[PDB]
């Protein structure tokens, strides 16, 4: 059990993205949230096992989705909180 | 803008609504999928046009459990802001 | 004690429904304000005929963001208790 | 296995929708009873046709507060799980 | 209009509140049924007076679990829309 | 005090659970009606023992839509404060 | 810093409770407006005493639908953080 | 059985109601801790008596944030089932 | 028309219950996927036999996070209207 | 399209957030007003740029309880659909 | 991270126990449920680190609580489901 | 009278947030304890200076599951009303 943070940028809000991401997590058994940042980015935080975070990291990059994902930056995270489901904002 | 879709076929009771709304929330669309009495499903959807085109094309060709016979996009001029994508 | 109102004009997405629902909750009225596919807003409101007149007036010339062109009062024989003043 | 009904007379604000849902839910049915502008009540039940018959009969002869002049069955090709027995 | 009722006897925790709220919703009434620290139940119900008479009768001789001993109709000049028929 | 009731017959799908939970709430009881896999309906109900005989009897001969074939009184040593009368 | 007010006149079912709570929340205040049997409205606010004076005045002179005969400040010794500005 | 407790002191705004209901729920009690206008807190509690004693004892002596001055128990009777232990 | 399925393997905490729920919802079904002590999921779906077949297939073969070992079909008699598609 | 506003002054606790969300929902906007640790209130508002200039105006000159010193317009590049006009 | 199950028996329902337990668990960072069984017992399932499951196990035993706890029997559990908070029933 | 508090150590996933929120509710306070990315909890509480003091104390020396290292007091100018005691 471990949580990662990711900062996705590009055409990423308003294009079903925080939903798809949410949904895609829950499907991988993850918990977290996708939050809409003011710059235009989406900050996604998920927690599960590391290979389930890889799969999401992989989805976040190349996955089939409406959004035009220009970059995903993984960030180190020390939060070990039990998030409920996978929430938007 | 908002578009309206009459779907006719074997559309009620086959997860059609759930699926349609799933598909829409994934495109960034807002609207509803209402069960009509005749047997059709009405689908109202708002987003950017190219997105509603996507949705329209799914309603027609998209892989689903339902047996879609026709997809008529009716015109009309609603400019309300819908909540999510609900099933009425 | 309910009346039906068919507000036409630039009335969707321009706070008209939140605003109307508020203005009628202040008159002690109940009912709804539902958005219609042609671009109109169907406002149904229940109360004493006098508060109805205040509200009919308010729909026309009151201050509001919306550009209201025409308000057509319609008859209604409707005796159900509406809880609050919902949107749609 | 979903029927439409139009009930007419003195039938709104007289508990009718509510009692109707209650009678339906006892029969094991799901659907709604909606208040219509003209005064009439659109009740849509769903279940086994005998139960749907049972509700037709209650809609006609059943001890109730409302004064029911006419109950007209209409046809429905609604093929949909309705949650409870809503009032609308 | 609204009336207030002060039901006394073995009338608490014996279904009486649920029952009255049910029975009142079937007459198309609104209001409440509140448990009082002396053991009585306060029933406020709002409707047409004839329905209120029906309910007033119901409280007395109606079939119901509770052993009612006395019902003292009070004045009440309250004109507030009560949503449904609550408990407490 | 609480009791356990295993009812069998034509009891699922036929509004039995709601109707039971209704009768319960009318006699002042608290409990649940759980739909079992075998096709039986497990009813747990709590209150004064006399009221539990009324329910145990209504479970047998009480007018209802379900076709009750057998009612099985099981020994329960539970003492939990149950919410309303939930359908499970 | 919580006052109690008893407002009297034609004040119930005339949007007064609702307009009051709105005016309150605009002012920064928390409390309720409760409908009383005799007819009067029990408004209880909580804030800084200026905002409390502002509301006093609004209750008296404020443009509103109701006809306010009397407003009697009535002194409270209560601290409890009321969450919103409820209607009761 | 239910009991009533008027607690006077520095009891409002000091977690007294929260803490009281926390303590009750831990003893298996149901009821409510209502802030009164004078400044006291009413506490209605139901359970086995030996539990109401415990609460009464905690109410008086129990470690808390509030500054209790007098703990009067009043007339028991009142035989309702309260949902949880609430705060109002 | 309600089939029960005991799914086994690495099937808890892997999104399977969510996922299974989304698939049954996509096929027009209602039911639940509950997590069992042994490590297993019991999924209970109710729809048409063919829709129940698509699902039994998916549980087996469908793309999913989990590592299914074995899906057994157990027999059921439950004829109850499950709400949506929950997770327990 | 969206915009960002940092309002500073005597703006917290004086009903500013509410009143802002009210003007907001009146102009048809969506967004939020978030109370900041520094003492300023961050308002985000989404809609037609003319309605934004209306809100931006009202944030300065608008009749309100708050004592507004300065209103800073920031770059918001946002695009997210916001629900109501929430208070954070 | 893991789950255990405990069957606590004695005078255990109607005496604030399922509330206290839920509460005690939540304070230990655990999630699970306290379920009222028909026999008179209380089934408690809780999830977290094993030293946090000890603390609850130890609580359940000697901890000060209204109930009259006669026996606590720990049972083996293979469930690894994310439970939301700590629920009663 | 709204203090902010950055707590650190092994303080996430250890029931701290729940527990802090319960201590603060016991002290008659409102506010939140939110989990931060670095590992830290930021607890924001609002009440009377001394109540904010017992909390500051408890945060440090109070019995709790967590391993607190350092508690810093910070800021603040929040003059906002916070609901209950949340977790973020």
């Amino acid at each position: 059990k471990q949580c990662s943070k990711f900062i996705v940028s590009g055409h990423v809000q308003g294009v079903g993205f925080c939903y798809h991401t949410s949904h895609q997590g829950l499907k991988l058994g993850l918990t977290g949230y996708a939050k809409n940042l003011n710059n235009g980015d989406v900050e996604v935080v998920a927690c599960g096992t590391p290979e389930r975070l890889e799969e999401l990291y992989l989805w976040l990059q190349e996955g089939p989705k409406t959004a035009s994902v220009r970059q995903v930056r993984r960030l180190s995270s020390e939060l070990e909180h039990d998030y409920q489901g996978f929430e938007i904002l």
